[PDB]
DNA sequence: AAAAAAAAT
DNA sequence: AAAAT
């Protein structure tokens, strides 16, 4: 009733993550907690008992573990900062479940003149939350368009996710229930502190931003391209924000087509609040544009030498020009980054050469900061040496900088990349363990389904019987979620209005628990007035009658002046008073004795 | 008081706009309305009665003229800046918001830094134009050149569109949360949910530069002081543009470039700022910072118009800048042809009247006027500098042909609006040409203060007297403003809940106004429920008695299931809001009828 | 050199 | 298994 999500969507979401090969779940930070999941813990996820009582009831949006998010900076391919947000494993499923419901009820506007792919696939019998299957199919079609058509146009959007209007995204889904779209958009915006976050690899946000949000824009490009008579045929292929425009035309019309198509892209992008990446956009280009023999171990030695002699103050431009180009073989068709990844993932024994392992040791001990140019590949290169003195040396060099206080964001990314590749080893964690450190201790060492059932609160009535009405309340769970949603954005007016409703209803629940109100269902409406609140709270024998009248009278003075239904400090002070009462009214209920 | 804005803040906002020179007022779209304002209209804007009865009461947020915003694309490297055109009253309010913030905000940055924005709040130099601050900014850049050794330039990409308006107003500690709600929601209403770009507005320029960037700017100041290789440093800022002047030894330049640049990238990411990489240059020596007919002549302009006419319209901005704009450059002066072209159209107006020059300009506007899109503002001035009727009217006729044929695109709109602004909205051109055009008719043609009072709704009671309680209702006005704010964002649940509250209070006023309800104040509380609300609408005898029952029944059905107060879709909610809106239109029309019943 | 103004954002 | 946005 509150979330229109069906169990089939949550099931689909859980199945896409489970379908990821176990040898792939533990290569990423965000998918590692699912790698530690037992088979019995999986069965609980797809079980409808866990869905209707914890997911659909909104109970999961009432625990601080599911409303807490963390910052994590990852490295861009060419040396930029991609700021991401880390969410709890439960929230990671919910984002995919939302996309599962949207895929069922959204009617696409783009025609079959264009193929679309994202970091996932809802294709039947091939559901997966990973990018390999979709990206491989994406690159296979780019080759098909490479042979069929003559020229291609490539465009891209800058800061795509951060410029997405989350409210506008959910508004273009007609058959989406507005009461449910309010819950979805609030959670997503809460992850991004008001804007569309970057949950790296999350197919939920990938599908929503590529298939739904870009639908209107892609449709106008398709329709306008048909009016151009100079184009014989065309085909569009898109991966998230990357777009390829293959066409068939005469060479004599290439100039006018470049003028027509580029102005068509700019006009429509500005129309839909999209910013075209001028750097990553090229004009109409012709479609044409033993491994130990192409790249030997000597070519790898020159890489470490040019890198070990390069100063640590060199930017990415100096690293990519000298060091990375050393790997490119004239006869081979690959960049310096692609060849480097092929060595660490296939020629793993090369790091055990006497010369290579020694040149590697010089890198880690001289300055580990040189690892920042390719953190994933270079750390794998270090770990491929299989030498404990080097592996423990890189960790201790990181530990010394974190011990002093000079640890910036570069020391962080190297540390997190190191801890993920070593599978969050217990000995490494005992030496390191703030912010992201809390998520590592919380979900990266245990089964979060087993820890979910242990840390569950339980209320006991006067007859020492379990009270299950609070957690199953589809009104209390969502009013509390909205009160926390506005609190994270520091919007104290709307946050007080919602929490005051949660306060009156939770008080009405503690009455049915102690047997004071002995009706069919709890009397929620009775405690909306001031006279019934301070009288019932005093009847609970858990607070002083002088303080109770001091808090609710002040809180009533705020509700009668709240323009949502007096400084931020005054509102936050009365809200903190309402929270302390709840924390004591809660601890009073779990005590079966008296 | 639903906004804590003071009269001094509004007075300041109107003064800095008035302080703009007239010959600069008539140069921009947003400020041209004020160029037509009579002196009595200026007196009214500063008058105490106008502020308390129209601004601080929220009455201005209940007229469609102040809640209607239109898109407009201005020219950048040949990119698109999507702007949002606001009403003249709204243009002042954003500036008045900045005035209250300037009085109560405490800057965290120190005097190691100099911050400028598009305007000024200086004691004796209040101005809403950018020429004053930009000249002071250019002067400080020259002083910093003569004293420091190297400078580091930085810039933010999509700076305005990446700002979080809610977080911005949250760094203003002394701003009350209730006024911050109105200020934030109105700004987000203009930008359709995000921070907009109102062309040249000092109010948004001040907030995003002085307040939003404060946390980032102080972090750089504190971190630069810890670098022992930096002897001294001074920081200069203009909106998002930033210069880091330092004094140091040449031997530490490599370490300082790596230290300063990475610190910039780290803290910018921390505050959700996207650093522009194309405009960020490393530590460059200060010496590299940027009689007329002796260098540039009429022949230089003849060579410019020649290559422009030989270049095909299919050419892009790079081919224009490299092949055409280069002919204006001189190998003795460091200057882009853009700055040279601006000097010719603005200081050599008579050059466009030369015989040879005027013929190639006519050839430029008769072959394909879409070649003007490369330098829309400058090349239009070049055409208007010819003072030729057949040439200037020829450009208007070609634009009218592409608009009558229905084949006009965004490029033709940019040339058309810039042409209409540069020709000062000529009467003959307006009759030939005519959403953005509606703003032209409503504001760019006459005194908008005089038109404001001639189009004010007047409500008559049953005794044929004026009913003045609706306009002065601070509660009704702001509730209506929130309903139209959520409606603009297409958020049906919040828009219905606020409009229903506005609907209940408006009917309560119509009940007192028509004499059905007696006493001192209208009985607002009695019309909050289904039953009494239907009876009051039946009593007025202006709608079908059955349709009132169906509309209110469905309206209260939606209210009882609204989670912000299933089977309720977006369409169903929007239909009930429309029926509620339709009833108000009939109720309002009936109220401005003196001799009725 | 002046529709003492446009050109920066 | 990693190497994509
Ligand atoms: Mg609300």
């Amino acid at each position: 009733s509150m979330i229109t999500l069906q169990h089939q969507d949550w099931e689909r979401a859980v199945n896409m993550i489970k379908n990821i090969p176990p040898s792939a779940k533990n290569k990423y930070f965000q998918t590692f907690p699912f790698f530690l999941l037992s088979e019995t813990s999986w069965e609980e996820l797809l079980s409808e008992n866990f869905f209707y009582s914890y997911i659909k009831s909104g109970e999961f949006l009432t625990y601080q573990e599911n409303l807490s998010f963390y910052d994590r900076t990852i490295q861009k391919s060419h040396g930029a900062y991609r700021q991401t947000r880390i969410v709890s494993p439960i929230i990671y499923i919910f984002l995919i479940a939302i996309a599962s419901q949207v895929e069922r009820i959204y009617v696409e506007k783009r025609t079959n003149d264009m193929s679309v792919y994202f970091s996932g696939s809802f294709e039947k019998e091939k559901n997966t939350a990973h990018y390999k299957q979709s990206y491989n199919t994406y690159m296979t079609e780019l080759n098909a368009c490479q042979e069929e058509f003559d020229y291609y146009f490539q465009t891209d959007f800058s800061t795509f996710f951060h410029l997405v209007d989350t409210d506008n995204l959910f508004n273009k889904i007609d058959r989406l229930d507005p009461k449910s779209a309010l819950v979805y958009s609030s959670l997503i915006k809460m992850i991004g502190q008001g804007r569309m976050p970057i949950v790296d690899g999350n197919s939920g946000l990938s599908f929503l931003n590529t298939v739904v949000y870009l639908d209107d824009f892609d449709k106008e490009i398709i329709d306008s391209l048909k009016t151009i008579v100079e184009i014989e045929s065309f085909k569009l292929v898109r991966y998230v924000d990357d777009l390829h425009i293959f066409i068939k035309c005469a060479n004599k019309d290439l100039d006018f087509l470049n003028y027509k198509v580029y102005n068509l892209l700019c006009e429509k992008a500005t129309k839909h609040h999209l910013e075209i990446n001028s750097s990553k956009t090229k004009s109409f280009t012709p479609t044409s544009e033993d491994f130990e023999q192409y790249f030997s171990k000597n070519t790898l030695i020159e890489f470490l030498d040019k890198l070990n002699n390069m100063s640590v103050n060199a930017d990415f431009s100096e690293y990519e020009k000298e060091v990375l180009y050393t790997l490119e073989n004239p006869e081979i068709v690959s960049d310096g980054s692609y060849i480097l990844n092929a060595i660490v993932y296939n020629k793993s024994t090369w790091s055990q050469d006497y010369d290579i392992k020694n040149k590697i040791s010089l890198l880690v001990n001289s300055n580990y900061r040189k690892l920042r140019y390719s953190a994933k590949a270079l750390i794998t290169l270090v770990l491929n040496t299989r030498d404990g003195d080097i592996i423990k040396g890189l960790l201790n060099n990181l530990f010394t900088t974190f011990k002093n206080g000079t640890n910036d964001i570069i020391d962080e990314i190297i540390l997190i990349e190191y801890l993920v590749q070593r599978k969050f080893n217990h000995k490494d964690l005992m030496t390191i363990l703030h912010g992201i450190k809390e998520y590592i201790k919380a979900y990266q060492t245990s089964d979060f389904i087993k820890s979910l059932e242990k840390n569950k609160v339980i209320f006991y009535t006067n007859q020492k019987e379990v009270y299950p009405l609070i957690s199953k309340d589809k009104i209390l769970n969502f009013i509390y979620f909205r009160a926390k949603y506005f609190e994270s954005l520091d919007l104290v007016l709307e946050s007080f209005a919602y929490y005051k409703n949660y306060f009156d209803r939770f008080v009405a629940h503690a009455m049915f628990c102690t047997g004071i109100d002995s009706g069919r269902k709890p009397n929620y409406k009775l405690y909306y007035t001031e006279g019934k609140l301070i009288d019932g709270l005093k009847q609970l024998n858990f607070l002083s009658s002088d303080e109770i009248t001091k808090i609710i009278n002040e809180a009533h003075k705020i509700r009668n002046s709240n323009p949502v239904s007096f400084s931020r400090y005054r509102v936050k002070s009365s809200l903190n008073d309402l929270k302390i009462i709840i924390e004591q009214l809660s601890t009073l209920l779990q005590n079966k004795n008296r």
